[PDB]
């Protein structure tokens, strides 16, 4: 079998949608674990030389202090556009908003279904070019799994519409939500823009806190891979509720609601929805 290995649950994920039992795949983040900064195990490190196919985010996802994935295959000797592929190469990528973040791009493409598509096909395109007795396999595999998605994605487009404007804004604790944001047209805030930066300081709660006790904002989230402490300080300190634990960073963990990219999808734009829809009853 091809020996893969793809750096976090959402990439090893759909790999599987694609490759099914045909190959050996090992994810490296594991489930509700932050993805900007890890340091990988020993057998992680093992795994990774072993590969034929690495499979990461790219897009400022797995680089920064210091650049583990970088560390991770350049320690591995594995060589980029042979050994390791970014998922997200075709993407229509959104920039980070900060003042010194210039040039630096927004990972969190995967939370607009279209990009999630375009990871598949990258996915498919290289496991057909390793392994080619299963290329039919393959792109089978990826026209039935693009479809399903490609429904979900234009169905979901006006979900968001009923919000009125006073209430209609996502926040979560990391500003991992921009391509969200986009692509089913709600605006998002954070607490603090990327994972990377300082993580829930005082200045930031305080800043968010001004800007929602001026909103009719009537829910609060919190993902899954992040300390939710934080975000309760800004619960107490407005008044809004965390209405529900949400997914960015990773899937659910097997037997959860959302343990797979797409019914983490699914269960984001549901409960997201349902936060912002509060209160409203039939009669």
């Amino acid at each position: 079998k091809l020996k893969v290995v793809a750096t976090n649950s959402i990439i090893a994920d759909i790999t599987k949608n694609i490759a099914g039992d045909k190959i050996d795949l090992h994810s490296i983040v594991p489930i509700g674990q932050d993805p900007h900064e890890y340091e990988p195990l020993p057998e992680d490190v093992k795994k990774t030389s072993e590969a034929d196919l690495i499979f990461y985010n790219g897009i400022n996802l797995e680089t920064g202090g210091n650049a583990w994935f970088t560390k991770l295959v350049e320690n591995a000797k594995k060589t980029e556009n042979k050994d390791y592929f970014a998922v997200s190469d075709g993407v229509d990528v959104i920039y980070l908003e900060g003042q010194n973040e210039k040039g630096k791009e927004d990972p969190h493409a995967w939370l607009n279904l279209e990009n999630g598509i375009i990871f598949a096909k990258n996915i498919a395109k290289q496991l057909s070019a390793k392994d080619p007795n299963n290329k039919e396999f393959y792109e089978k595999n990826l026209k039935e799994y693009t479809d399903k998605l490609d429904k979900l994605d234009k169905e979901s487009k006006d979900k968001f519409n009923k919000i009125p404007a006073e209430k209609k804004l996502i926040v979560t604790s990391e500003g991992a939500f921009k391509y969200f944001s986009k692509a089913y047209g709600v605006p998002s805030a954070y607490i603090w823009e990327i994972n990377t930066e300082e993580e829930g300081t005082p200045e930031q709660i305080k800043t968010l806190v001004e800007k929602l006790r001026q909103t009719k904002v009537p829910s609060l989230f919190v993902e899954s891979s992040v300390d939710d402490r934080p975000m309760k300080t800004v619960s107490q300190d407005t008044n809004i509720p965390i209405y529900a634990q949400i997914f960015t960073d990773s899937i659910a963990e097997q037997g959860k609601e959302g343990d797979s990219y797409y019914s983490m999808m699914k269960y984001n734009l549901d409960k997201i929805a349902e936060g912002l829809a509060k209160g409203n009853l039939y009669f």
